[PDB]
């Protein structure tokens, strides 16, 4: 997006993103904000319609009171690890909550972006109606859901592709490039999706 656009979205995510009470740094919060800012603005809009919030953390997700009930439930595919929902920098689906300082693929997670992927989760829940449980996205899935990689989790779970390749299609130009040669059929729903 040019730096207007971005701006924009920026002023739109004012009114969704959620800043902690406690200790966090403040220029990492920032440059969250700024990836977000790189969504498509039609989607922002429509999360801020329907009131959905981002809220950033200053710590564990468990520690949140609203999802305390989560403290020490395995995720679907962490089954064996010894992790748990308190090991988990982020969620997305009806509600998104994001450690700050937790973005980057391995920092507790396996996304490319964790504030991406978990808002790509209550895009596709929230706005366009759990489409990753469409029977075009079924068709998509079926054919490139393992060429992102994490083929066993991935490959398994279409909410879990279609949030991944939207943060890939939003992240940056090489992510949204590497989509488009990986998965040329996701890549161009994600940008008529758009339209
Ligand atoms: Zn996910």
């Amino acid at each position: 997006m040019d730096s207007t656009t971005i701006q924009q979205n920026k002023d739109t995510l004012s009114q969704i993103v959620v800043f902690p009470t406690g200790n966090y740094d403040k220029n990492e919060a920032n440059a969250m904000v700024n990836r977000l800012a790189n969504i498509d603005g039609k989607y922002l809009n429509a999360l801020k319609q329907n009131n959905l919030k981002i809220k950033l953390l200053s710590g564990k997700l468990t520690d949140e009171k609203e999802y305390a009930y989560l403290k020490g439930v395995v995720p679907k595919g962490w089954e064996g690890t010894g992790k748990t929902w308190d090991d988990v920098p982020g969620l997305g689906g009806s509600t998104v909550a994001l450690r700050i300082g937790f973005s980057n693929k391995g920092k507790g997670h396996d996304a490319i972006n964790l504030e991406l992927h978990e808002t790509a989760h209550a895009i596709d829940h929230i706005v366009l109606n759990d489409i990753s449980k469409s029977a075009q996205f079924k068709q998509i899935f079926a054919k490139e859901g393992r060429s992102l990689g994490n083929v066993n989790y991935l490959g398994v779970y279409p909410k879990e592709f279609f949030a991944e390749s939207f943060a890939y299609y939003y992240l940056n130009q090489d992510t949204n490039s590497k989509l488009k040669s990986a998965c040329p059929q996701t890549y161009s729903f994600l940008q008529n999706l758009a339209k």
